[PDB]
């Protein structure tokens, strides 16, 4: 519930190393401001 299509293509939904990408895009949506 609440992990809908938009939901789970966001940062195709991850765990930790995979995780975190998530964590880098999501300050890079606030302004394409690129993180590592």
């Amino acid at each position: 519930v609440s992990e809908i299509q938009l939901m789970h293509n966001l940062g195709k939904h991850l765990n930790s190393m995979e995780r975190v990408e998530w964590l880098r895009k999501k300050l890079q949506d606030v302004h394409n401001f690129v993180a590592l």
